[PDB]
């Protein structure tokens, strides 16, 4: 059926036909919606490869061409002979750009076509992976003028020689459990922070310690590496009015770079494919800094602001939240590091949706993730109905390595 | 089949079995999620089964399942249906049904209060004046001088679909909206269409920014009639700010009693098309949506100007700043006038406790995450981190088309 999506603020209505090309299951059923659940063979492969190649040739205006047909047969024969196949560079670039295009949970997709793709399929060792990652970090950081990029390591073969970056992001802060029963640093990485130690790393036991990379190549055990500090751009956080803010001793890194997802293109699985763009302010100020299970700084900040924390109804958390988020944005802009606020990012996404609907017939989007975690309804995406469905190429979550690695 | 729900802040996982009793569709498929889509005469045949399901639920709830009273009631209802094509609920069943329609409302964050609902039986009502009297009584009881009490008034159920009782207003109390020839809007833009109908029906509009609308009541399928709610029954709160003495000069105020009046209540297959209900406000409904939605009063700029915030660039988060103060103002004003209200931190915290209690005593709690999470400060409220399962259980409150679009005029 042809579904329609309405924005309840502008009344603009869009019709979605793209969803009619979805194949994978959503997790929901006619009886129960699971929209808020965080994570709901040669025979198998050729169909997948065919679906992919078809859309590629269609995108280059050569659908049904001999070239299209020729390639189809070559891959076909390749799979029949090798049980797998290799992607042409052009297909690789198109696939990664489209996996981002299809990421229903990403609000910054208006930038999808500008992705710099780094082919690391010729990599063979962890040191090799370290080199490639360093190069990615430097390229993307670009002295503060961030540029989107993805580095793609060798695809899965028999699942016993998988390339994996054990970190969750190329750059993250360590977390340590202390006597107080309390947590020092970032609670979200406590387990990884330990595995590095359990593997040799010498933790500075600080509040913002850049974690080391733990890289795995060809199934072998992972190895540690310290990203050259000169390559990790960090931003000290200060407020444009509260001089005491700096005394909080807060800082964040300028490069957001998911490193543990799985990229699927034409049935091929790329288990190590770190990518990066740049931050939307709220990611840091709202979630990293204020989540109860993260740096949880609202109470300290509220205290330094001297407001009545006695009654929830004084909205002191809300007041403080805004200030913390003003300071994150201020600092990044001051140090000339790329960053986007939730208002501009959501406005761009709405623009992107319109482009997509008219040029592609739709845009899968996950409302639950697209709406910023603060000031939801004053951003336009809150008022925008969205259809969530799965299209490939795609980025998917995958088991953490330490729960599957056979040392 | 068991379904797990996890809270990503506490790691607490809950198990849902209640969804098994869900019969109605969600709008979603195994291929597409419509979780953020705002809205994606029965026959003797599909009536008794619906009645039976309900009565079994009712009798089981009172620990009398399988009793002779239970079996007699089922036989009594089947006969009434066969004989009259419909059936009347006992008072005890109507009350039970009403409370559960609220209990099953997946978009409602205030459900911890469901068992405390005052049900007014208006099934003997036959005219619009009768409806007015009933509604007036509801407003005075519910308002209770500012100490709000949840209530619902239930008018005659649908019979042939030609004699429906309807409250044409969206809420019993709402402010008028007027589209000006220059294209601007006076009052609440949300009610412009309904306001025009009222004017066309004879209402003499004061043409102000906060004019309480008249009630447009339809009894027995007859054309609607206008009534003015006694002013002394309409409690309103002037909005001022604890620290900004200029806030009061913004000339803002809101009514204290939120009373949805256009939903359809379904109990045992019976359809009650006029069932106004009311509880009390969560601050953000007024302070975030009614005041700051671009399509509503949209006061963000005027507030931001007075606070003299840098409005040159969004990254100064001037909108977010103005938003908090305005919301602070709404809560401060209601509390100072002793009119019941609840803030989003308090309300969401209670909903989590209620939700956990429901899983333990009922096996589930259908909830719509999209609606449950507050329109501001989303992730600093616990519901943001709470996984939820959305499905439909009956008794239920459902949307129904606006009456002016279906009504056959006499
Ligand atoms: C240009 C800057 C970009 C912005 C501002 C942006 C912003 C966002 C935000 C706000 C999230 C939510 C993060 C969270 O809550 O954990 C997100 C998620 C995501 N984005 Fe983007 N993004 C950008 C670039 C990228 C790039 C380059 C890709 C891939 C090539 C991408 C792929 C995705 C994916 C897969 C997710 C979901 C991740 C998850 O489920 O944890 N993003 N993006
Ligand atoms: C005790 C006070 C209560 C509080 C604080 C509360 C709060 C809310 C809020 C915040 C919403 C969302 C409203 C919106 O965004 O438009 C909601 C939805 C809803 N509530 Fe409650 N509620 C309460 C009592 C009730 C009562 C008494 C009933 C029914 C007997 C009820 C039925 C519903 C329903 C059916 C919805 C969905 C409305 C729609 O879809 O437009 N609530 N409630
Ligand atoms: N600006 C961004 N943002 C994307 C950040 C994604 C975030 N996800 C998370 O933290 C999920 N909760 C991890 C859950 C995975 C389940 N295994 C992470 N890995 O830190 N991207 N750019 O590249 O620009
Ligand atoms: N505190 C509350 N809050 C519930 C308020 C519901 C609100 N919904 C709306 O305004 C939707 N946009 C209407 C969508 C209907 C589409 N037909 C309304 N009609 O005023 N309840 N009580 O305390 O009782
Ligand atoms: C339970 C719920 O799905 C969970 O808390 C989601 C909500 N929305 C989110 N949205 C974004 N962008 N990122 C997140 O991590 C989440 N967490
Ligand atoms: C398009 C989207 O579904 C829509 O804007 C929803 C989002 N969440 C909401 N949540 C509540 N409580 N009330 C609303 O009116 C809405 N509107
Ligand atoms: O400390 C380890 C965690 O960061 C890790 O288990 C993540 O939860 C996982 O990689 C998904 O993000
Ligand atoms: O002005 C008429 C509107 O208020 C009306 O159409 C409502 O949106 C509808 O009754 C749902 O609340
Ligand atoms: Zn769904």
């Amino acid at each position: 059926r042809f579904l329609k999506v309405k924005n309840w603020e502008t009344d603009v209505v869009l019709t979605d036909t793209l969803h009619l090309k979805s194949t994978l299951e959503t997790g929901c059923t006619e009886h129960i919606c699971m929209g808020s659940i965080m994570l709901p063979t040669k025979d198998q492969l050729f169909p997948l490869a065919k679906e992919f190649l078809d859309q590629y040739y269609s995108s280059i205006k050569r659908f049904g061409s001999k070239a299209h047909m020729d390639r189809l047969e070559e891959v076909n024969k390749e799979i029949e002979s090798t049980s797998t196949y290799q992607l042409k560079d052009t297909e690789l670039i198109y696939g990664a750009k489209h996996a981002w295009r299809n990421a229903s949970r990403c609000v910054g997709r208006i930038q999808w076509s500008k992705l710099q793709v780094f082919d690391a399929r010729d990599c063979t060792t962890a040191h090799g992976m370290f080199n490639y990652i360093c190069n990615h970090v430097k390229y993307a950081t670009n002295k503060g003028n961030l540029r989107s990029a993805i580095t793609i390591f060798p695809q899965r073969t028999d699942g016993k020689h998988d390339f994996r970056v054990w970190n969750s992001q190329l750059i993250r802060y360590a977390g340590y459990k202390q006597p107080d029963g309390s947590t020092l640093g970032d609670p979200a990485n406590v387990q990884f922070t330990e595995i590095c130690i359990q593997q040799g790393w010498k933790a500075p036991r600080g509040r913002f310690d850049v974690l080391p990379l733990l890289l795995q190549a060809n199934g072998n055990d992972p190895e540690l590496f310290q990203i050259p500090p000169e390559l990790v751009l960090e931003v000290p956080i200060r407020h444009p009015k509260f001089d005491w803010f700096k005394d909080l001793g807060l800082k964040w890194y300028g490069l957001p770079a998911v490193s543990n997802m799985l990229l699927e293109i034409g049935g091929l699985e790329f288990s190590a494919c770190p990518f990066s763009g740049w931050y939307m302010g709220t990611e840091i100020g709202v979630r990293d800094y204020c989540d109860n299970s993260r740096y949880n700084i609202l109470e300290e900040v509220a205290k330094k602001m001297d407001l009545d924390m006695r009654k929830t109804s004084s909205l002191w958390k809300d007041q403080a939240l805004v200030e913390i988020n003003i300071a994150v944005l201020y600092s990044f802009q001051s140090d000339k590091v790329t960053i986007v606020d939730h208002h501009s990012a959501t406005e761009s996404f709405i623009k992107h949706m319109e482009n997509e609907y008219r040029c592609r017939g739709g845009c899968p989007a996950d409302w639950v993730w697209i709406v910023p975690p603060m000031s939801g309804s004053i951003t336009p995406v809150f008022h925008q109905e969205m259809l969530n469905y799965r299209l490939t190429p795609s980025f998917e979550y995958q088991p953490d390595p330490w729960n599957t690695h056979v040392w």
